[PDB]
């Protein structure tokens, strides 16, 4: 461990191994020096235009952290393609983890000319949340994580974190958490970090497409032997009067034959078109946007339950908060336009799960009688019923991949709604920071906590490898399957490339859905 | 593996076994930031005055490499005297790389006044493309290998590359590689790298010429028992009508007599001479060049194969672009001068190889009958037949070595055709690179990738040991054989060393075949 | 398929260190006389640039369009057939070696007996019309392989002088030359496994 020798490799690769794949990326950051190493009570309140919905009470640290919850930090488009066109599923097994090549700089400013150099000896300081002891703020879909292409260098998110408020202000029950009452480990230039984690087990994610629907399961070619009601008033002629006619299910009466299963869960969402001219002209993404209560405060369920995006030739509709939405290389923060952005579609469940912006069903809503005609309700939210089957939401090269189960009593499959894999035990949070380095104190004894420190930064490298665990295709379909694939013909630059001004760019999202299976 | 200490020797020698010459080489490199960073995607058009034969599609690296493929990195001028005088012929066996005594330097600029100063703590990353998934670069006769004199310091050469094109656009199978997913060794001033490479098994350059012909193989002292078609009309008088009569070949008939074997192909070249004044006064160095057809673009046969430079007595002829062409120190890099120049020769095969400006030979163009005069075509293309033997192009002390064989379905006598030995697994590419070292990144996070980098470069010494396998000569001639000699009067200067100036120079380009050999 | 093309392996960033005949006479004004100049190809002078290999083998044939508007309003089928002449008798060299169908943005074009063609479920077996017929394409070698329906190359036809003037020559047929590389028919889903290669003395790159 020596001031003039490389303390870690470049470790970027993939290799398959018949059913894993183990993938390797290496990639460098920048570490700023945060808060002035200062940890500072942050709040939002009602005043001003501040709206009730976006209060709260948190706290933002001096420290950084690493995360790499997003699967373009690990697979190449190309290893995202062999994956998705060549297995039913995958999941994470186990991680490796190192930071290595750390340098601490310092920044002198006189006369606008500005200088830095090395400061052999100063530390930066790393420890990993273990016992999950700190809000896990991972999860949340932040930037931040690792760059998709390797040669980018990138810098370290700050970490802070919320609890309790009401309105501006803190409660009893509000936690104040210390990062540096945590053993850390503090390394010099010449040191390095690293460790070991093993995923829990979790269900494969489904890489693939239903090619049956659950209103479809039965044999085309024969009746059942189960009748329905399926007269209630006499026919002939003019004198009509009540009735009962049973039938027999068959090939031209499915929808009425008897079935033993029930589509998934539905939460209704609003529809919109991406042809504008064919939407209400009023701004209603917020007004009309579906949304749950807590405590007081209202949050759009977004992307809420797994729903279809829309059904048959249908395309252009989309739930208002209930997919998820990418934006294109440089698309503006706010207001970006349709054509920056890139929407997702789930439209591979219709299969088994509702269509997102259309009634679950009709169910009755009086008791009919000799003078009352019966009347029917419709179900636009319905929660989990005996004999449900439902998928879940798709992931997406550059989408999530993991996410922490709230520590609760109870929960309901806890697949993260933004898709991706629920641990009770998830990658801990790994902090990274610069230790403070005193500039010269006073020459005569003071109190008060020093407040004037030398700038600093620190830079290296850092390598992530997962194992992940492949569930191979077994299908007897005759016909060729749908699979992903690059343009064929001519274009002004490469898909999943760069610029001519060295900008790489994903042209789009890529899902896992393309090998089909019966249900 | 100190910052004090060396992690390597200078070894530049040569050492005669026998049957094996083992030459080591050294010399200190720089390397600067190539691309500041970046992968930058380069083409070219039709647009401007640009023509389709040049357009193209590809990527810039931020990456460098390491070229040896030249026989002067190895060979002194001395030492390849000793190998060109006394052996039939040569071959590569193994070789051994070293990378050391590396400094990564931070240069700073402020008023003018710019600084170097050493960054202690720097990387640099290398890599071996040891399963040749990157497109092959090395081969094509490019400037940046290691220089012919030891004392000369040089400066690495960016690695770039080109995949299909249609106009100034990619198409689908355009493919985009980048280094940094490649595990690769970092190392900090302190550290060294190295590896080995075995060459595959190869036949002798052939560093003999001659000394017999494919048309006088015979004894000149015996007439053959063969006959062949000597006359088709009568003679005496004026009576003059059809007969058939039928000769011995002999020593006064060698043209006419039953042979076994068929001079080299022939693809043909137009001649032009080091006279200008017997040259048609146009300009047709590419109107009139040979070329081949691809996908619609054409390119010079450029040398194309391996044939004679010109007849007897005719020095003065040269194929257009037939021929390896050297510039003399400090040459134009356009239009420069005859005089500047200096072209090769492959008159040594005039011997089995046709004449680069000349026919292949002569066919029948029609039938021939009472009433029509037989015709003749004259062959100016010619492919292989059976019965044909050849010789390959020369090499030279200033000409490259080795080329890699395209991985295709077939190919006719891999010899690369610029000169040298054809290996389907040549030496591995060597990339290198600095790490970048970002500079101080804002305070508070930001999602955009660091584009602000401290200046700098770097720079070490390089070893390229390589084992040459000799095949001793054996002839039984009784008279003197030519030798390459250096001059005998007195000069200006000394052939092959330094000026006045200290600029070292290779006057002329020099060959290897010597020694004679019947055929 | 490959992702390279023969006439682009070089590194598109460097000059050669050879040099090429690249200009044979003066230009300023019209004091024009001949000359030699040589100059170092480079990243946009490629077509020039010293090269190790060369393309493929090339027998020709003739072009015809699927927009029959395009073509010959003649029955050429037979007549401008590329063929072999074997004792005598004359055979369609059907589909004959390997050469990439067309060049870029010619889909259209395909060699007149150079390609297999499939017919669809019940085609006729005579006369069958195009859109009954599956034309393949063997597009994915023009990276290596010549173009079935273009020349070779060009070589020299004459000796040039200072009263003659240099004449070049189209090659449509060209045998195996030292330093070719290339690529050989692909296969099909409904095509040919395998063909048992003819008991003779010799045979060249038996690929059937």
């Amino acid at each position: 461990d020596g001031v003039g020798s490389s303390s870690g490799n470049w470790h970027c690769d993939s290799t398959w191994l018949g059913d894993r794949v183990i993938t390797t990326s290496t990639r460098t950051w920048a570490l700023p020096t945060y808060n002035n190493h200062l940890y500072k009570q942050i709040s939002n309140g009602t005043s001003g235009g501040a709206t009730n919905d976006n209060t709260y009470f948190g706290y933002s640290t001096p420290w950084g952290y690493f995360d790499f919850n997003r699967f373009h930090c690990h697979f190449s488009p190309r290893d995202w393609q062999r994956l998705i066109n060549n297995n039913w599923g995958f999941r994470p097994k186990r991680l490796s983890f190192k930071l290595f090549n750390i340098q601490v700089k310092e920044v002198t400013q006189n006369e606008g000319t500005k200088t830095i150099a090395n400061n052999l000896t100063s530390t930066i300081q790393v420890f990993t949340d273990s016992e999950y002891q700190l809000p896990y703020v991972l999860g949340s879909a932040h930037q931040g994580c690792l760059p998709p292409f390797p040669a980018d260098v990138f810098m370290i998110p700050q970490y802070g974190y919320l609890t309790l408020n009401n309105g501006s202000q803190a409660v009893g029950r509000s936690s104040f958490y210390c990062l540096e009452y945590f053993p850390s480990q503090m390394l010099r230039t010449g040191n390095n970090f690293q460790f070991t984690y093993t995923f829990e087990d979790v269900p494969f994610h489904s890489s693939y497409a239903h090619s049956q629907s659950l209103d479809r399961l039965m044999n085309p070619l024969i009746d059942q032997y189960l009748y329905y009601l399926s007269r209630t008033q006499t026919t002939g002629g003019t004198a009509n009067t009540q009735t009962l006619g049973f039938s027999q299910g068959g090939p031209n009466t499915m929808a009425n034959q008897a079935k033993n299963w029930l589509p998934g869960p539905c939460y209704r969402q609003q529809r919109v078109s991406t042809t504008t001219g064919q939407n209400n002209n009023s701004n209603f993404a917020w007004t009309a946007g579906t949304k749950y209560h807590l405590n007081g405060r209202n949050s759009l369920a977004n992307p809420g339950i797994a729903m279809a995006t829309h059904k048959d030739d249908e395309e252009r509709f989309f739930p208002s908060n209930g997919i998820l939405i990418f934006g294109k290389q440089n698309a503006a923060r706010d207001n970006a336009d349709y054509s920056d952005v890139m929407l997702t579609s789930e439209e591979e469940i219709k299969t088994t799960n509702p269509v997102a912006t259309e009634e679950y069903g009709i169910v009755a809503d009086n008791l009919q009688q000799q003078n009352t005609a019966p009347q029917i309700g419709t179900v636009n939210s319905q929660g989990a019923l005996p004999g449900m089957v439902w998928q879940n939401r798709d992931v997406y090269l550059q989408g999530p991949i993991w996410a922490k189960i709230p520590h609760t009593d109870g929960n309901f499959h806890p697949s993260p709604l933004m898709g991706g894999f629920g641990l009770k035990h998830p990658p801990p949070q790994i902090l990274i920071k610069n230790t403070p380095v005193p500039a010269d104190p006073p020459t005569t004894f003071n109190q008060s906590k020093l407040n004037s420190f030398i700038t600093q930064y620190s830079t290296g490298q850092v390598s992530v490898e997962i194992e992940w665990e492949l569930q191979k295709e077994n299908s007897k379909r005759w016909n060729p399957e749908i699979q992903y694939t690059s343009n064929y013909y001519k274009s002004t630059s490469v898909d999943f490339a760069v610029n001519t001004e060295g900008v790489y760019s994903e042209p789009r999202p890529i899902g896992t859905r393309y090998l089909t299976r019966n249900l």
